[PDB]
């Protein structure tokens, strides 16, 4: 497969982009992985440039809709995403087939430990192997020297920690603080499933976060209580969970989770907390 | 700094970060780096495991000794000119414990799963972990271990690595029975009625020209002919061990228990 520097290039074929990754490592570029779901905004820009600031880096944005995590209802917009990408100046498109991932179906797969059943995993217990199974897999195909994901998917982005450290994979792993809006909203390619009443009311979540990290100086109750109040004041926002968990979402450093749906629309966001 | 690696001596390392720092720094020497997953005490099964890694051209071999949850070994690995073993301790390969693990796909709960429905998933698990640290070009597993071969062959297709997966021939005593340590514990009269497995195997790979239900009936034949041999499976499988095809290549797997001593066997049978 060819390479033209300084400009996109798309591969679909995983054998085409393992060759050309392999190829540009060689020759001592640091290739850097940024896994997306496609339907990029500002939220997927910002770990794109946090991947382009490495120094020699190439930068490889895959773009796969996983039906393992999961699909219809997903936003799926390919031309604008790959424009994104050439107007930040990425280099490699990684855009692989369903049948080119999944050849052999859900045969050998990855289980992930006990966190992956809580939190966003309670109602969804198969939604975490799905996406460790296909990060190991664009792991494995890309073999970037760092791997980028957004902090918006706390609990994501802990159980990739973990899928590196438990598999020794040779890889760093970048979180990437949250893009939000100007009145705080997480950036998210769900927003656009609020309507002007529920885009009103959504700001809510990182109001409750935000004003919770604040009330932090005095303790985890307040904390707690402050965001609890700010939700429960918030028009038409049903609050799935709002919990309070350590860094590694197993006191001092912590990090405050928030679900909640509006209307049909499911938001999520966390925010870092320091207790006293 | 890259730690300390000595050309044609056994350089033992603990350290997972330690041999893949040496691996990494040789590989880019113009070594081809070739791993030997090994659970130590070794025999002459495991050094042709090596043997084939070493005669591979650029070879640097590296064999793991690893029990999932010495100077012998390591004495055996320095006569074959092995240049790094690799001693992990199980808390520095567990650190966290078992926490991300590796899910085999169906065929882990067939045959041997049926006794240790959870058996190949350690193996797929740790099998990861070594591919990961050691990232060699080539992995060398015995065919006697065939379910094993095949689920880790399903691992580096499925998790897209890129390993070269070699399975070695076994090897087997004077009179065919297949080198196990196990074998050790086999009273005279088990030891005698053991052979029974792979003349059971070869029977039926040459029975194979007049088809398949001759290839099992012979080699079922065999052991019925053998006393204190329970047999607990004998399966006629394709190469991947799917359902065997009408006609083409197969292979026939046999396990059975002598007193408290589980044997397993395999051969390739090529039907009609
Ligand atoms: N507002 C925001 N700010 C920062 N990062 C954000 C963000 N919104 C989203 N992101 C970040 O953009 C990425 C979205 S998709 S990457 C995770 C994943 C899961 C399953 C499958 C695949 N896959 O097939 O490659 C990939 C996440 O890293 C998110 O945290
Ligand atoms: N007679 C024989 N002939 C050829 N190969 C043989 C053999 N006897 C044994 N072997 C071969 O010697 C190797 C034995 S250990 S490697 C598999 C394993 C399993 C559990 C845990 C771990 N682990 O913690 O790294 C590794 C197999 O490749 C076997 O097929």
């Amino acid at each position: 497969p060819a390479f033209h520097p300084g400009e996109l290039n798309v591969y679909s074929a995983p054998g085409d982009v393992a060759d050309v990754s392999r190829a540009l490592r060689l020759t001592g570029r640091r290739v850097m992985l940024v896994p997306t779901m496609g339907a990029l905004h500002e939220g997927h820009l910002a770990l794109v440039r946090a991947a382009k600031r490495v120094p020699g880096s190439v930068v490889v944005v895959s773009i796969f809709v996983n039906p393992m995590q999961f699909l219809d209802a997903y936003p799926r917009t390919p031309d604008d995403d790959l424009a994104q990408l050439r107007a930040e100046g990425v280099e490699i498109a990684f855009t692989p087939t369903t049948a080119a991932m999944y050849p052999d179906g859900l045969r050998t797969t990855v289980q992930p430990g006990p966190l992956a059943a809580e939190l966003e995993g309670g109602p969804r217990p198969t939604h975490f192997a799905g996406v460790l199974t296909v990060v190991l897999k664009l792991l494995q195909i890309v073999r970037p020297d760092r791997v980028f994901f957004g902090e918006k998917d706390y609990q994501q982005l802990v159980l990739i920690r973990q899928l590196v450290a438990d598999f020794n994979l040779d890889v760093a792993v970048v979180g990437v603080p949250t893009v939000r809006e100007a009145d705080g909203l997480a950036m998210s390619s769900r927003n656009r499933y609020l309507d002007p009443a529920q885009r009103a009311a959504a700001v809510a979540l990182s109001a409750a976060l935000t004003a919770a990290a604040h009330a932090a100086t005095a303790g985890a109750q307040a904390a707690l209580d402050a965001a609890r109040a700010v939700l429960d004041a918030a028009p038409g926002v049903a609050v799935d969970y709002l919990e309070l968990r350590d860094i590694g979402l197993g006191n001092g450093s912590g990090r405050l989770l928030v679900a909640a749906r509006l209307g049909t629309t499911r938001l999520l966001d966390n925010i870092a907390i320091e207790i006293g």
